[PDB]
């Protein structure tokens, strides 16, 4: 009788999840936006005031995209004229507003087309990047100091990342790091001079008579990478008539030997910086510890205090070497490291001592370190009930490592199994964020005795509405393969009957260190497919998946397109032998890495799958970027791993596609997984005489995320699946 | 006849048409290659010998693409290493072979990557173009003379055409014209300095890591055009000590005023050249008659012999001003011109005299002048039986214009209604070739008494095969609209039955001066659809179509995407009201201009069509090239024709596509109708939420002609049409 969850509900965001995004501003207060007011909340009591009225900036004359308020809170940055670049990068204009006065600063403004801006961590200093060069304002209404003069578009990057560093290393556009004082400004310089360029057409509005050619420095597998240098400037000693001095910190000898990456920059104290470096063969990394000399005014990284992290079985880290969390005095730190068993746990390092001490252990993994006080370290793990797809906050007493308390496990075990956390400065309070299996729940807690303070957002409005709809359910469980537990989830249609045979859609990603079987609550395409179309949407975490130790994660080493493709095939045969799937209506779809696996599955000749959809897939690893590809594959040389680079293409399997119905989709302005990749798949299918379906999205990138394109692609894909499953 | 005409019959050329391509080498002999042997034929008697044995070049080491024998029979050009550029252009390598001996010439070879080669019309002088420069050899074994020193890739073209002149004007890569003596070499020079570039990706073989960007000087509508200069060089006065001297013939004062083009080049005598020029606004053209000055070494074009061809109702010529046919003495010529009533007929021009004399008249059109003697003019018209889609050879006694013989009409009237002709030098003999309605038939005749000599190829081999296949039939008729006849054709299924109702596919082109209803015999996709799938395939020649007078052809002046679209809709409507058509199953499809019309029809909201396919369509006239577009559209300025440019796009009709099923196909390496055109169509449909089907062909151009791609596109369109029509 109830209404079902329709395609229009998903596409038009009918049932919206409520959030509670706060920004901690001290040990005891946070900011929060309510009816476009910025409010300040008191954590202990819950009382709030208005930080900045909504009626302010009504007369501004531009839509304010974002704000950033100075640490010692006298000013606010007004971000406007936002223009997106890649995943993280963008460009905007900035006004500064004097909070103690009534006024906007009208003099010595931050330029338009600024690439990145940051307040110092204390006070109100400003560092920004404009035309690839760094600038510093000591006071908001005073002239900026020019730190660098070398910045050149697409060639020299000062204080910002280039394409690969942004995407694959720092996950940020920024390459600026203030010291905790704000005295020193550390920054990276990238040089792309010999990095080859990827070129593609941008069609723009119909009024553009000639297409534009977009050109991006982008190193493909085995090509010339950018080079990096690292600098630190003393911001306290700047002159308005004399160019500033930047002291270079050079990478260790064991890196300078060949191609290498800067991997991590972490300030330890007011005068000590930590730097991680990684070799182009991502087997070997080095932590440098560099102290400032008050005498010479230089930085020195003592060779004897270098920490080395290498891997025997795979690469280093999950996607990169993990970051250190330093103790207040800067002499010791904690870092997630893979133990002797291959499970990732917290190791304790002391700076002039050689090894480290493991502080956690077991057949589970630490996801992240979240806070460190003198008495406690707070971390998230998937320990609870041996479920790799669950997430919980834990707390260790530093006086006794075996004294561990779960802080979130038993708060609401039916509703809440997937937490993240946001601590205040000094971690006097924390916000817990639950994500599933039930509706998201946001709560405020106090650290002293771990008291629940206040519920912040419980999604009761959403709960009301969803009782009027035939919601699907989710099963999360595991199967055994060669004496090993591999997890899966199923999104089961309402009124699920185990004697009826249902069509199954296999939803795949399967990238290295991925997880698609978990406990989070989602409203998405699969929700629609199960609720309205009565399709089972399964996902499975095979070899190469993350969070279950290295034996599973590193099984895929030097061998992408291999075990992770077999394990999706085998999971579907498994699901077949369960009594409720129609083994004649098994489909497969995935996006990105998911597209590659879908395509590799479809060209396998398994016979299991009737049809599949690949959206923006990798087709050949030599087409993807160097930092990512080479991490899992090594180099595409006969000396190294060429043979498997050449055996793991989608193209090589073109004949086998005559046994399946295939939908290939790609955005034309994909800067990440180039349209080229699908252009080669289709060319190979034509050459072999294999009919299939295609769809390009003009001027869309990897997300195909514009409002109209997003609605279009999901509409197109639904038709294809329904016709494949003979659904009306 | 049991077995049907299949898709695989079409795709694999199961039923090959035989041809008889001969090369006249004198008044009374021709060359003809048979297997790999070049034979020489005597026209009067029929006897023949092998001119060049297939064995001759067994040990050459390259497959030869083509041959060219010098007009004196002493030497042969061997073309190999053929690489296609655009529709007509290509590069190749050339060796010369002395025939009197039996030897390859090894010194002073024609270089690799030669862009064009031509023998003089008499003897064995060679002229060639390499790296955009002209060279001349007086003797095959001797060093070549460099004529031009200004050639520059994509900038200066000497003796070859740039993209637009090749495609739109000359239909040739060549821009060289030897005089009938071989004394003078005339040539054009093109300057693309300021012409904007179309840029698109080319992905190449799988091995290519980074796609290429192809960049072509290509003026879109209203953009900066190339400039042209004309030069004549004397080939008898060349020195291997001094640089060659090129004499410039400048355009007439009435062309020099604004942008213009070189239209036509036709030598009159050993010392007289004819030149036609056209204003960028192509309703005004000027013919210049230029004579050589023996005393000064110059060329003068007197205004007394200048002729103006202009048009009040449209543009000049069918696609360009027509070529002159001069009498031997060079003092007069014949030319196809639109008469007072707007029908195209032969005018007789005397060189220093005003006006011209129409020698033909009537409500029909001369297609071409084919040969001129002292006693007779030979031309092709559609006069016979008042059928615009028929073609016959005629003969005029020049002493009395009213005395016209039809030479081909009654030769075989049920089988043969569409002729072309090839006359020998001095026209003592002619090859007639008929193309339909029956199987092609090749015959030889002598001009003395117009006696049939010999049948050359009668396709009797194909006739027997087709006897054993269920072949469709062709209906050619007309319908009346206002008070005008508009012709159509239907390919009808075998065993057609007017009491039954058939699905109907409209096959559309409908560009200006097109004819889709003719008497030609074809084996194509439509053959398969009628024979195997029992679909009627209709084509219709409405307003804008050719060979019926300017009142019909010029209807579309300044107004593309109007009447020609309207008329196709009416045609389909009329076919509905015919008792043998199922009006719930009417489709439409077209390529290039036809894809544009298909789309405009599908976007019309007429309700007549269930589905349609557009291959490589134009979507907006500002995207197509200046020379073709401005001919019909004028300039896209507010003081010219911007409003109808803006009102005739496919994109603006996007909302209307929710009422139909649409398949859109484009090759990504289309240098002619750019992928941009379909890219914009798809974006418009997405912006408006219309589902449709798509298919790109990576690296395919306007023809989508590579054997795998050709097979793949027609397979794909066959599926689309079959499911649109509910055909199993
Ligand atoms: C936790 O931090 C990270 C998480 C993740 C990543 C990087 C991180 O930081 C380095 C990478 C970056 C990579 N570019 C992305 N891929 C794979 C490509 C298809 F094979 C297409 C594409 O966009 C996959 N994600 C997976 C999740
Ligand atoms: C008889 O000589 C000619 C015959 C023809 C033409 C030119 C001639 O002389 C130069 C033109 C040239 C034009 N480029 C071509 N189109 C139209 C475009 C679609 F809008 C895409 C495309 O390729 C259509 N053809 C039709 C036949
Ligand atoms: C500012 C800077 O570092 N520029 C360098 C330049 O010295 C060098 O020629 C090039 C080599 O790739 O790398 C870049
Ligand atoms: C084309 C050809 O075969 N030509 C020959 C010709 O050389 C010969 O003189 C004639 C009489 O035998 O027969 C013919
Ligand atoms: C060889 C030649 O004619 N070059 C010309 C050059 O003189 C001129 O500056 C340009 C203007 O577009 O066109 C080109
Ligand atoms: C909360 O209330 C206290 C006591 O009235 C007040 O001093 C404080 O400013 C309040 N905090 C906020 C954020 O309004």
């Amino acid at each position: 009788s109830r209404k079902t969850y329709t395609l229009t509900d998903y596409l038009k965001n009918t049932y919206r999840l409520k959030l509670y995004s706060l920004r901690w501003i001290s040990d005891h207060e946070y900011l929060y936006k309510q009816e476009n007011n910025i409010l300040v909340f008191n954590a202990e009591y819950g009382n709030s005031s208005v930080f900045l009225e909504n009626s302010t900036f009504d007369e501004f004359g531009h839509s304010i995209n974002d704000y950033s308020i100075s640490p010692d809170g006298q000013f606010i940055l007004l971000e406007y004229n936002y223009v997106k670049q890649w995943r993280h990068s963008y460009t905007a204009s900035y006004d500064i507003y004097d909070l103690n006065k009534r006024q906007l600063i009208t003099e010595e403004r931050i330029p338009n087309n600024t690439q990145w801006v940051t307040w110092s961590p204390v006070g109100h200093k400003l560092a920004y990047v404009w035309n690839n060069d760094i600038y510093v304002k000591i006071e908001p209404n005073l002239p900026s100091y020019r730190i660098t003069w070398t910045g050149k578009e697409d060639i020299i990057y000062n204080g910002i990342t280039d394409w690969v560093y942004e995407e694959e290393v720092f996950s940020a556009y920024s390459a600026l790091w203030w010291s905790p004082n704000g005295t020193f400004l550390a920054y990276a310089q990238f040089n792309d001079t010999e990095v080859p360029l990827i070129e593609y057409s941008f069609y723009s509005d119909e009024s553009l008579q000639y297409p534009k050619t977009v050109r991006v420095p982008y190193p493909k597998a085995g090509a010339v990478n950018p080079t990096v240098k690292f600098f630190v400037v003393n911001t306290d000693s700047l002159s308005s008539v004399t160019n500033a001095t930047s002291i270079q910190i050079t990478a260790p000898a064991s890196m300078l030997i060949g191609d290498h990456y800067l991997c991590d920059v972490t300030w330890a104290t007011q005068e000590r910086i930590s730097l991680q470096w990684l070799r182009r063969i991502q087997n070997y990394s080095v932590m440098d510890i560099c102290d400032y000399d008050e005498s010479s005014g230089r930085w020195n990284c003592l060779v004897a205090r270098q920490h080395i992290e290498m891997s025997t079985t795979g690469w280093v880290g999950r996607f990169r070497p993990s970051e250190p969390h330093f103790t207040l005095d800067g002499n010791s730190f904690y870092k997630i490291i893979s133990n002797e068993e291959g499970y990732r746990h917290i190791c304790y390092f002391q700076i002039d001592k050689k090894d480290c001490t493991f502080i956690t252990k077991g057949t589970w993994e630490v996801i992240g370190i979240e806070a460190l006080t003198s008495d406690y370290l707070y971390y998230i793990s998937n320990e609870y009930k041996g479920m790799p797809g669950g997430r919980n906050l834990y707390k260790i007493q530093l006086s006794d490592y075996t004294k561990v308390t779960c802080l979130s496990c038993e708060l609401n075990p039916e509703r809440c199994q997937y937490y993240s956390v946001s601590f205040s400065k000094e971690a006097k309070y924390y916000q817990l964020r639950c994500s599933g299996p039930g509706l998201p729940l946001y709560t405020l807690h106090s650290s002293v005795n771990d008291k629940g303070l206040r519920v912040l957002e419980d999604n009761s409005a959403l709960d009301k509405m969803l009782q009027n709809v035939q919601m699907p359910s989710k099963k999360l469980d595991f199967i055994i393969l060669n004496e090993t537990k591999f997890w899966y989830q199923m999104i089961l249609p309402p009124h699920f009957d185990k004697s009826k045979k249902y069509p199954l859609l296999l939803d795949v990603y399967a990238g290295p260190c991925s997880q698609k079987a978990d406990t989070v609550f989602r409203l998405n395409w699969a929700t629609y497919l199960a609720s309205t179309e009565n399709i089972i949407v399964a996902s499975f975490d095979g070899r190469g998946s993350g969070y279950q130790g290295d034996k599973i994660m590193h099984a895929i080493n030097r061998r992408l397109g291999t075990f992770e493709v077999e394990d999706q095939i085998e999971a579907a045969r498994q699901f077949s032998k369960m009594g409720f799937v129609d083994n004649k209506r098994i489909a497969i779809w995935g996006w990105s890495y998911g597209g590659y696996v879908t395509s590799m599955v479809l060209g396998s000749g398994s016979g299991v799958f009737k049809c599949g959809i690949a959206v923006a897939p990798v087709s050949r690893w030599e087409y993807y970027d160097s930092v990512y590809t080479e991490r899992y594959m090594g180099l595409p040389t006969p000396e190294d791993n060429l043979d498997h680079y050449r055996n793991s293409t989608v193209m090589s399997r073109a004949e086998n596609f005559k046994q399946v119905e295939y939908l290939l989709i790609h955005g034309t302005a994909d800067d990440n997984v180039h349209f080229q990749q699908s252009a080669q798949i289709s060319k190979a299918l034509v050459d072999v005489g294999v009919d299939f379906q295609a769809m390009w999205y003009t001027d869309e990138d990897h997300g195909i995320a514009s409002s109209t394109a997003h609605q279009h692609i999901y509409t197109h894909m639904s038709h294809f699946i329904k016709q494949c499953f003979s659904l009306p």
